[PDB]
């Protein structure tokens, strides 16, 4: 059994923490973050987008139990002082969206931590990693990133185009539920001045490095691929619009054939397939963090192609995370 | 004055109404569907996604008084039954969604209207004329149709490119704002199955033709483009995201003044250019069919872009219908 | 086993089918709807509120195959056709909203099944039954109603209330979520004008005879109760507002303790008691029909109370329609 | 001409700051938050609730040009330091909720400001007033709280009521839009934990103590009346549900009539009356702080009824934050 901490118990914090829960090599042993435990207890308890928390929550002396196991609780702003061997952390998931560079990130391994995934793309070159891309290509390193939601959804699927029809060039744009980042009414966001706008209101646009970042977990499509973002009045799950030129002809039914195959194959997990008439509703809980949507794609010609990708933004990634934890630990 | 009749009083039908109170050379005299006088007037005066009524409405002897002046109100199930000659119409803006073929809509002729504008895409070989893309070719008809109001959207932003830099091939995604044809609540939808999911909880893929149609207003383009819609959670306005490989390289600095040359100068009014960083409320009651989105585009390189183009579809493709109007009457 | 055949297969027929799935009791056997049997199998397998089935669904020879047990699909305009004794159905769950008579649904029993349970209503004076508040005064009737979705939440709690501290005169509101009834965007709703305006973008008040309908369930409260609604836009769960003069004085801690103790015991499963910080979405999927949330009301003093109670106007009624079906099958 | 200035450019500066353009005895000359001001003039020019600004905007040298105006534009975090006599500062919409105190707003005097308006309740004794009901109570003090914007809606319809029939007793629910402290999705609010909840998705209870707040303004009314909120998923507008009951005996007619006579007569531009079908967009853009909604009220007898009155918690409130800077420089 593989002993996580958690550090940050935001959105991804929190569903991962659910994940873990149905995960037999991997125990959530600790949680740290700037909120006392009965409020950690509810946010856990209660979930408006994944409804309550199948077990149960008890708080005791400041920290949790949860299903009968002990949780510990701690509110440091400096994971220098973590004491993560104190309870055995082997890796940390380092939730917080602070710590995304070595240098930061590494301050959990000084605390008595083995290891640490950042649930986001690294600003240094700490590597990133993408289970059905490029997970074979770990090769030890104490410090890793799970990259981010929608280059989990957009690296499988380009993978699978290009393996078998060569992907001369792309275009993404993702389709994007809201998140935390946004407002609930026009407020300041001065890095970002659409996202300030009420997330209920609009369709926004948002700039997003996740299609070039495929690059980075499959290096012979780095150049080849970028995109951008609309973010939507939804609550989760989001969806990949990719537009592709194909150096191999490639009928719409081939296309569906080699996705299928994958999803079926060695993306099995990863890469799902569906011909159902689906909505962004039917993937909220999805594991999976690509399913590709046959019926809603469109060709143009056999040599350029409008392909279709659903992702649970929060399950998805956050079920990802727990599988790079499993993987580095191998 | 062009005397003009309303054949529908949703969505279309209201907003065209109040178009043309701004315009001089316009005038409604009469308004036909299955409502009561006094609820038309309530569904003139109160608009959720417009606000008020801009002036006064009141029902008098089963008509409306709208600023002073008699709109007669006629709930007429057959066009034929009409009498568009009793009340001097010379133009019928048939906005009900049911005639949509010249037999059809040539009713409107029999009942003694001298020419009908179909606000929504003929199904038959009625022609379709599309501001800032082939108004100019209207030739006489004396019923035509002003197109989808995502076919304005992308037309004279596809004429723009292809005329500067020929269009190889381009796909377009158009994220639309839900309109009434969808449900509130998951219910039935036999010829849409993902359409009757609820309209407030999904991102929804949906077909579309307008791309395809593009080609029947600028026939250059035939077999050029096609796409796909995505119906999300708004209320009204919606954008195109057009991914096109050109054929002659343009950096994204020399298509954005290409863009805003067209807007500013033979394009003005119907194609608009900003570079502020807007969200889609930011043209809800915009007039412009299309307005090119300056910093939401992204071009991979000189000959592969992403371009975006806002519309309102409820108030541009009005504004447009009466354009059109204008238009055929000279 | 009772057997079960549903007419009607909108959002009640559809939770009523998967909350029978749950129940050793009642086996549904056959389902009446105007829908082709495979469109019917899309509908339960995916659902924007509730998720995927759980369990198997698949279409053969026109009919369902639902966790390896055949339906009978028919899609039958007059109940009197239905054949119910070919498959031998006990009792009708019937759910189109168009047979709330007794004239109308007695045609089921023509039809070959013994016993009907409306899912709304009674538009004449056929019985209606509450759980806890007059599922005891059931005497033999072959055809009952059960009531509505408030009618549900607001006769528990007030029966509690009256029955400790005596309601002397009462007034609700239930601020409710959209429902199929609304229009996701201004459109036609002649009789009821409010109704028809955008579900998403308003607040709208609705009339409710639900309160004025307890009186007939509990028949000590008739003449004591009136209220009325307004629809929000929330795709699921609701809750009442009551606001009661007391004869009786009671604290708020002393109504709390009434409450709870009915909840924990005589009540338990119908009415909830919780003192968490619970949201609407917190009862997304509860089976109780009413949940007072102690720490939403407000006294203003020891006769005059402002309770809360939440209830899942899909879920909770839904599992009441079969715990109907189960008692009048004592 | 008033010269005011605005500390804190969030919803109510900003529509304050509109408003005041439609007014010739306000002049803005000065506003201070921490955001450039290029950023204030996006946030100014565009609105997703109220549309683009009516007006020029230009950013020059650090400040802004508003219709032509200088406006002074500052970013300092002590009022002490704002030096508003530079300006000619009269008086200061104190907009920022965070100096509702008469020791922090006294700042503003300490820098050259006569008079302070706090746009929101004192946390202190400073005194509140509310248009309507006690502005003629004033008494020349520096430094006045204009009360909150549920408070503005509630007060003048007690008054009337209560000065008619004499309020017994009364318990409000105020059915609220969402606002800017609530949260995209399910996020940290460790002070309001049900507030926290994604407010989009959900009924969120929340207390208030504007109903009780009303005995401040109408000393008559003292611990007469209290209430609660629902905020639900609308971007703006608001609506007070009232259930009062009466000492005089009074029809629904005679309170209808009670509240037109004072809506047409001396509660003009305060107090508004209604009898169409309305909903809560209706009201977007309402400068009325209480609009009373005859036909959604509801009586069980001549003594107990529910009363509804709508207002738009952004717009009413904010112009009568001007309307208390005006009275106050009287
Ligand atoms: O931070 C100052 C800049 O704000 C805007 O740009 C930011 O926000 C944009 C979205 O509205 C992003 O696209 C951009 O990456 C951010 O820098 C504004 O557009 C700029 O003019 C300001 O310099
Ligand atoms: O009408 C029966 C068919 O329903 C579906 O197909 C319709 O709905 C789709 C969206 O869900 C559209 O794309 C499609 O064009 C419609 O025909 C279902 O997908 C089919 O299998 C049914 O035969
Ligand atoms: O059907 C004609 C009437 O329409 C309205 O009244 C209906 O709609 C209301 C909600 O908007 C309901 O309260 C009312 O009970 C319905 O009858 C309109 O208010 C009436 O004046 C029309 O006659
Ligand atoms: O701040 C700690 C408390 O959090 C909750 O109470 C706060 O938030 C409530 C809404 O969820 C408010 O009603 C209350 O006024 C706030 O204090 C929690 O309910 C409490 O148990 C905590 O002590
Ligand atoms: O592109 P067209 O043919 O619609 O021409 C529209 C221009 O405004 C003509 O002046
Ligand atoms: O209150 P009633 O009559 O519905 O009784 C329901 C109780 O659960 C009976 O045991
Ligand atoms: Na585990
Ligand atoms: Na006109
Ligand atoms: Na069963
Ligand atoms: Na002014």
């Amino acid at each position: 059994t593989i002993k996580v901490g958690i550090n940050g118990f935001g959105r991804i914090g929190r569903i991962v923490f659910r994940a873990a829960q149905k995960r037999s090599d991997i125990e959530i042993v600790a949680i740290n973050d700037l909120l006392d435990a009965d409020y950690m207890a509810y946010m856990l308890k209660y979930d408006s987008t994944h409804g309550r928390f199948d077990g149960t929550v008890e708080v005791k002396d400041g920290h949790l139990i949860v299903n009968g196991k002990k949780i510990r609780v701690t509110a440091e702003r400096d994971p220098a002082n973590l004491k993560w061997d104190e309870v055995g952390v082997d890796v940390v998931a380092e939730a917080t969206g602070l710590f995304l560079t070595d240098e930061t990130a590494r301050k959990h391994i000084t605390a008595g931590a083995k290891k640490v995934v950042m649930t986001g793309p690294s600003k240094d070159n700490t590597p990133m990693f993408v289970k059905g891309a490029n997970f074979d290509k770990y090769a030890g390193q104490d410090i890793v990133s799970n990259a981010s939601c929608t280059t989990n959804c957009l690296a499988p699927l380009a993978k699978v185009i290009n393996d078998n029809f060569g992907i001369i060039e792309g275009l993404m744009t993702t389709v994007h539920a809201t998140t935390a980042t946004q407002k609930t009414v026009d407020g300041p966001s001065h890095k970002d001045w659409r996202g300030g706008r009420g997330a209920s209101q609009n369709i926004i646009p948002s700039s997003t490095g996740a299609a070039k970042a495929v690059g980075k977990v499959l290096p012979e499509l780095n150049g080849k691929l970028t995109g951008m973002a609309f973010r939507v009045p939804t609550p989760n799950v989001s969806v990949v619009d990719l537009t592709v030129r194909l150096e191999k002809a490639a009928t719409y039914e081939q296309i569906k054939a080699a996705v299928k195959a994958a999803a079926e194959g060695e993306m099995k997990g990863v890469l799902g397939y569906t011909e159902d008439d689906v909505v962004s509703t039917d993937f909220n809980g999805e594991v999976c963090t690509s399913v590709f949507d046959a019926k809603a794609g469109i060709a143009l010609n056999d040599n350029f192609v409008k392909l279709v990708s659903w992702y649970d933004n929060e399950t998805g990634y956050s079920n990802k995370v727990l599988d790079l934890i499993a993987h580095i630990s191998k």
